């Protein structure tokens, strides 16, 4: 395979300063004509000149007028144009090509495509060489003049980045749109859309430099009444930029569509960003409550790489965590401020601790800026995105706010209309940080190992307590495991946020503060503590780091209890459940392999149970965190803690401890489950998308949550509860009900119910199809054949493969049924989707992931099915890359 390394980037010998482009849109063919005004850089040595192009028809090609011929002047090979460098001009020249696509046929969802009626573009990252011939990669910045044109029935809105500066009838029904946007860009960020649309709009006015800027939001009429939220998103997100980092908006108008089918969540095209309708429409009777979330975080994202990507772009792929982890940073921010609840940070923890720390003990396993690629499209990972935000957030943890805020102005003026790499931001964050030690040689140099450096540290704390001395030292470890990438891993900078809570009354000790471990071991003292303190480490989750707290279980009640920091609380909670996962999964799997006709389990800590319903029954406390402490670690958090799992001794092990608590704490499940109900259900705000009461929101999780517990448990007469709460007005409450109703006979009586409210809308059909995929029934298999029978059927839309597949692959017990029967399904889909969509096919990979963790007839049963699609005549190139380096072959 042809393997791209971060090493070998050198600057282009080619220059591309003006695009000029006429896509001419048909019913059976785009034409899609192209002047690029070229010129040869100051590093060019009279080569080749060489464009990306897959899969175009050529209909004419000419350099300064003169028509070129194939075998001749160029060659064409359905990937790359060459041109000979005889008839390459040595000075300023005007490329023209004109080329035929076909969008009506492209399932693939990358380059043009259609997406039901309206015709849309996605370039990100290799796409636009499927439009037209281009040096497709990041740094070949240029601007744009863009001519659409279509049929006016069909198409009669048509958009492309930036001002719209002249509209055109055209003879036989068509018309034409230009377009001009003035901000030079990578080709990545080229937009174009066409459609029967409908809009919102309004009108926002720029902080500093009162500039009117007109938003719209795009999607078909059959939708229009989901756009407000996705508006007053953006709002939002503009006012945050502006707020927190000084940041306007930088054209005239900005455009949102929302289209049916789309690879992953949106896009950041300049001033066009498009976007999966799931990640943009929603109404409060047709949507679940996470959709508000998930637009919130999506809408603002694609905004803030205005700035973080367009206004500052990428030198080349390798460094797509600069404007990936900085995005998801500043996106995490914002949502952290507009939902205000502390679930918001834990979420992004859980989401890192589960499926990141999977992915980077894997074999997939990257630096956050690779050093070496196939398939580009494969990077595009929660390691990335999500390890990346942690490491753009670390420099925040250390800085502070205001000598962040500097340092991040740095970066962004300095860089601002070019490109720019990791480093430089590493640059600027160490100006800033020179500043905040008052000492200019001061540096991070040893920050960039968390760039390169992959694998997740695992720090580990010893603590002594000097009573006559009123003197506290808190020893610290820090140990990267070798991995394919690194044979020795150094130590690297890691901030430990710490407080210190008095056991004896609950209250902090000293001030809160931020060690900075540089070393791979380090002794911290503290003077002036007045008793022996429980310490409360890593606050808000201060580094990307595995903690070995070394408290006994007492100790970790009393933070739950007591401390301030949500994640410690949380994660103090989250170590006494696996403690006792691990002692009962060793006590299932000694009798299994052992046979034994009796044994032992270790019961669940009664002081841990205690402390549960104290903090259930507080009505003072939040019922977000409550959802959270009364819920176990996901699968994937658990098996990054186990070799050789055995996923059946796991589900028996969650079981037990479910059983044992529950046994204890159903009548409190049970009586807050209907004291919530009246603040829970209650119907402020039902009729207003502009605004959402998040604090409500995780009142009705809460309540989910419980019903589960108790529909599970078999709680007496539980029956009524579930189907007097699938005539509630909200969603998340209806689709809870037939989730919860896999425990009964309803359960069908509840499908069809369920199925009827959810069918005349797609996006609220595909979160009917998540909800019964994910149900907890014996017989998952026939109803998933029933629902490839009855409802999927024949769909290329990937939001209808994912809600089918993806939910029941999380499913412990069934998936990993030991005839593989389940590896074998997913596999099948897999190899099914490849062959229109690899982007898709790869992430239906999933669960896969994993494979190398489990016992050794589960491993040796998801290899077969690996090395068979790996088999598969004209497998992907995205689909064999990645399944070649997840199975240690690359
Ligand atoms: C792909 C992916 C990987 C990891 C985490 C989230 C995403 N989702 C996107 O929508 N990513 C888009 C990618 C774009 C190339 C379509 C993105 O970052 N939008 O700004
Ligand atoms: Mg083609
Ligand atoms: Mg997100
Ligand atoms: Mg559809
Ligand atoms: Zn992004």
């Amino acid at each position: 395979p042809k393997i791209h390394y971060r090493k070998d980037y050198k600057p282009s010998g080619f220059i591309i300063n003006n695009v000029t482009l006429n896509i001419n849109i048909h019913d059976n063919e785009t034409i899609v004509r192209s002047v690029l005004d070229m010129d040869i850089s100051k590093h060019n040595v009279g080569e080749d000149l060489v464009f990306d192009g897959v899969g175009l028809k050529i209909n004419e090609i000419s350099i300064n007028n003169k028509k070129l011929v194939e075998g001749e002047e160029y060659t064409y090979d359905n990937e790359f144009l060459t041109i000979f460098s005889k008839f390459v001009p040595k000075s300023k020249f005007a490329f023209s090509s004109e080329v035929i696509i076909h969008p009506e046929t492209n399932y693939a969802l990358t380059g043009l495509y259609k997406s039901k009626n309206i015709i849309v573009s996605q370039c990100e990252a290799t796409g636009f060489r499927r439009i037209t011939f281009f040096i497709d990669r990041p740094d070949m910045m240029a601007k744009y003049d863009v001519t659409v044109t279509a049929d006016k029935e069909k198409y009669p809105v048509l958009l492309s980045n930036g001002d719209k500066v002249n509209e055109f009838e055209i003879p036989g029904g068509r018309h034409g749109a230009r377009f001009n946007d003035p901000h030079l860009k990578p080709c990545y960020l080229f937009a174009v859309v066409a459609g029967d649309l409908k809009h919102l709009s309004a009108t926002y006015i720029t902080k500093y430099t009162k500039k009117k800027v007109e938003l719209y939001v795009f999607s078909e009429e059959k939708y229009v009444s989901k756009l407000q939220w996705a508006l007053e998103c953006l709002k939002k997100s503009m006012a945050f930029d502006e707020d927190y980092f000084g940041l306007e908006y930088d054209l005239s108008r900005l455009n949102l569509v929302a289209v049916s089918d789309f690879n992953v969540g949106a896009m950041e095209n300049k001033g066009l960003n498009i976007f999966n309708a799931n990640s943009l429409l929603a109404s409060k009777k047709n949507s679940i409550d996470f959709s508000y979330a998930r637009i919130l975080t999506v809408v603002g994202h694609e905004y803030f790489h205005n700035y973080t990507g367009n206004r500052v772009t990428l030198r080349d792929w390798f460094q797509l965590t600069l404007k990936e982890g900085l995005t998801v940073h500043r996106e995490n921010l914002f949502s952290e401020e507009m939902t205000k609840t502390v679930t918001t940070r834990l979420s992004h923890v859980d989401l890192l601790r589960s499926v990141q720390f999977l992915e980077d003990s894997s074999p997939l396993s990257h630096p956050i800026r690779p050093e070496s690629y196939v398939s580009m499209e494969n990077f595009y990972t929660t390691t990335v995105y999500d390890k990346g935000s942690e490491v753009m957030r670390m420099y925040l943890t250390i800085l502070g706010e205001e000598y962040y805020k500097k340092g991040f102005d740095i970066y962004i003026k300095k860089n601002d209309g070019n490109t720019a790499t990791c480093e430089d931001f590493n640059y600027a964050m160490e100006q800033a940080y020179k500043m905040k030690k008052a000492d200019n040689s001061a540096n991070l140099n040893q920050y960039l190992l968390w760039f390169s450096q992959s694998g997740t540290p695992h720090v580990s704390f010893k603590y002594n307590y000097d009573a006559e001395k009123k003197q506290y030292s808190i020893h610290v470890n820090q140990y990267t495991k070798p991995d394919e990438n690194q044979k020795e891993k150094k130590p690297l900078f890691i901030p430990i946020s710490v407080g210190l809570i008095n056991p004896e009354n609950g209250k902090e000790m000293i001030s809160q503060t931020t060690l900075e471990l540089t070393k791979e071991s380090d002794t911290f003292v503290f003077n002036n503590i007045a008793v022996k303190p429980i310490p409360s480490l890593f606050r808000g989750f201060s580094a990307p780091v595995y903690i070995e707290d070394n408290l006994t279980d007492e100790e970790r009640i009393l933070l739950l209890k007591y401390d301030s920091d949500a994640f410690v609380r949380y994660n103090s909670c989250t170590n006494i459940y696996m403690k006792q996962i691990l002692m009962n999964y060793n006590e299932f799997l000694k009798a299994k392999n052992e046979k034994l006709e009796s044994f032992n389990l270790t019961p669940v800590n009664a002081q841990f149970i205690d402390a549960i319903k104290y903090l259930l029954e507080d009505p003072h406390a939040d019922a977000g965190f409550k959802s959270y402490i009364v819920s176990l670690p996901q699968d994937r958090y658990i098996i990054n803690f186990v070799s050789n799992l055995d996923t059946d001794v796991l589900a028996d092990t969650k079981e037990y401890i479910y059983k044992q608590i529950g046994d204890k704490l159903n009548d409190v499940y049970y009586k807050m489950f209907k004291s919530l109900e009246a603040k829970a259900d209650d119907l402020t705000y039902f009729n207003d998308e502009s605004h959402v009461d998040f604090d409500q929101m995780n009142m009705r999780t809460l309540r989910n949550t419980l019903l589960s517990l108790l529909s599970k448990a078999q709680y007496p007469n539980i029956l009524n509860e579930i189907i007097e709460h699938s005539k509630s007005p909200y969603p998340s409450n209806w689709l809870t009900s037939l989730s919860v109703s896999a425990y009964f006979d309803k359960y069908f009586e509840l499908y069809d119910k369920t199925y009827k409210l959810s069918k005349d809308d797609e996006l609220l059909l595909q979160e009917w199809l998540k909800t019964v995929s994910r149900s907890d029934r014996k017989d998952i298999y026939e109803i998933l054949k029933k629902l490839e029978n009855e409802v999927l059927k024949d769909s290329k839309n990937p939001n209808d493969i994912r809600a089918v597949y993806l939910p029941f692959t999380n499913n412990l017990r069934r998936f990993h049924d030991i005839s593989g029967k389940g590896y074998k399904l997913i596999a099948e889909v897999i190899t099914k989707t490849d062959k229109f969509n690899p982007m898709v096919a790869t992430q239906l990979c999933e669960p896969f992931k994993l494979w190398n963790k489990l016992d050794t007839k589960r491993q040796e049963l998801m290899l077969n099915e690996m090395n068979t699609m790996l088999q598969e005549p004209n497998i992907s190139n995205n689909l064999k890359e990645y399944l070649l380096r997840l199975t240690n072959k690359l």
